[PDB]
């Protein structure tokens, strides 16, 4: 209690390092930026505004969607790296952890720039509409909108930065990942960041009852939003040819 606080306090210092934006900035903002809800709008931003060559307003888009993942990957990148446990582990676990553990802290970290109309983009100085979103032909309509499902009710614990910073770290440090070398050492720091932030929410959110199991099924649902996504992003590889999928993101979805 004394101890994993101290090491909580550190997780953190690699949130508020390493992350470009905090929920608390986003959520400021949220409640002037630039409101995207149609072609007209999405051009008079770009004229708010480097990508692969033009396509159509709904690729154009998977372009924007698929440039800020990677810069997310970047960051998240940065962020394990700021964790000294996960600096330690040999670089081919580190790999491992990032691969299969990205894209759920990305959906996870995506909540805090989500509201029920929209989301942020370019850092803050944009809102794109959900039902701009919506307005995109398949599949690239079908693969936004569980991700905004998934982020009112994400929201709605009110986890704060703090609080994500474990959340995030313990999706990282994962010991399920498939691949892994030293699944005990990884179990382990897993299971002290849990512990950690258990604790941490017993003193940050002292009346919200259930919420740490709350969170560890949330850890679970990620799992299935992720799954949901590669195969969703398996059908445009397959029948959207024209589309450009980033050489990353390829590295990511080949296992
Ligand atoms: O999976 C992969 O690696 C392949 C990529 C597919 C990802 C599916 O993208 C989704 C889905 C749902 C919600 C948000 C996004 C994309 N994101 C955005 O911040 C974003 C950026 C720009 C626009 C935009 C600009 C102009 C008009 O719109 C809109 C949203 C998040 C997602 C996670 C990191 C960034
Ligand atoms: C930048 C952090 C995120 C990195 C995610 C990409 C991981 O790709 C994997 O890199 C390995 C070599 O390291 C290959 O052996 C695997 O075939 C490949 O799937």
């Amino acid at each position: 209690v004394a101890d994993l606080k101290a090491f909580s306090k550190h997780i953190y210092n690699a949130y508020l390092k390493n992350f470009n934006m905090t929920k608390k900035k986003a959520r400021s903002i949220l409640t002037a930026p630039f409101v995207i809800h149609d072609i007209e709008t999405l051009w008079q931003a770009e004229k708010v505004w480097g990508l692969p060559p033009y396509k159509e307003i709904s690729v154009h888009v998977f372009y924007r969607c698929q440039c800020t993942t990677v810069e997310t990957v970047r960051e998240l990148t940065e962020f394990a790296k700021s964790i000294p446990s996960f600096s330690s582990l040999f670089l081919n676990d580190q790999v491992t952890l990032l691969k299969y553990g990205v894209h759920e802290a990305i959906f996870a970290m995506l909540a805090s720039i989500v509201n029920k109309d929209g989301l942020l983009v370019a850092n803050g100085s944009g809102f794109v509409t959900r039902e701009f979103l919506r307005s995109l032909r398949k599949p690239f309509s079908d693969i936004i909108e569980p991700k905004f499902e998934f982020a009112v009710k994400f929201n709605a614990l009110e986890l704060d930065d703090s609080d994500l910073a474990l959340f995030i770290a313990a999706i990282i440090l994962c010991g399920d990942r498939p691949g892994l070398m030293n699944v005990p050492r990884v179990e382990a720091i897993q299971d002290t960041i849990l512990r950690a932030l258990e604790f941490h929410l017993q003193a940050n959110h002292p009346d919200a009852q259930y919420l740490f199991p709350k969170l560890l099924q949330k850890m679970a649902d990620l799992r299935q939003l992720v799954t949901e996504h590669a195969q969703m992003m398996q059908r445009i590889k397959k029948t959207e040819t024209e589309t450009s999928l980033h050489p990353l993101l390829q590295e990511i979805y080949k296992d």
